[PDB]
């Protein structure tokens, strides 16, 4: 049930996620990062919120590609993760639905709001073999919210988001994709 959208998030998180970009800073409630520092790798962590859970679910939200105005083939590549052990602080030890890729959508998308959603996972789910980041065409277009709908991850335990745009140079990373 999309509630606080598109003001901040299509769901009211009980907590949040801590994504550290430049290491010196971090993203908060769709805040904007400047100047053009949105080129540094984001470090996701819920350190302190975790505790005791069979598993966890990290879902990404920002379906706009190549642009929210012309979804020629949205979504592109995304950092989807599930089955994360409820005590790793970050979505590492779990199944990477779709391996992380700092490529991101093409310049045509402009400032895009990458949103990180965290949800406690109780049941061990295969969720199909781990998809590689360099995954060639044929497995890009797909709504993230679906993962939430299928296992009922509706209500998010912790969420964090940020808005960023960059030179077509970043999207170029996608070109290296060969499956």
């Amino acid at each position: 049930m999309d509630d606080i959208v598109p003001d901040v998030l299509d769901a009211v998180p009980a907590g949040t996620i801590k994504v550290i970009y430049g290491d010196d800073l971090e993203v908060k409630q769709g805040n904007e990062l400047t100047p053009t520092q949105v080129k540094d790798q984001p470090i996701v962590s819920w350190s302190g919120l975790e505790g005791k859970s069979n598993l966890l679910t990290l879902l990404m939200v920002d379906p706009d590609a190549p642009t929210r105005q012309d979804p020629k083939y949205r979504e592109i590549l995304h950092w989807s993760v599930v089955n994360i052990p409820g005590s790793n602080e970050n979505p590492s030890g779990g199944h990477s639905l779709a391996d992380y890729v700092g490529s991101g959508p093409p310049k045509d998308t402009g400032l895009h709001r990458y949103i990180f959603l965290l949800y406690r996972q109780e049941n061990k789910i295969e969720e199909t073999p781990t998809i590689s980041n360099t995954t060639r065409t044929g497995r890009l277009n797909f709504n993230a919210r679906d993962f939430a709908a299928k296992h009922g991850l509706g209500e998010p335990i912790a969420a964090n988001y940020y808005q960023a745009q960059y030179d077509d140079y970043v999207p170029i990373r996608n070109k290296t994709i060969v499956g």
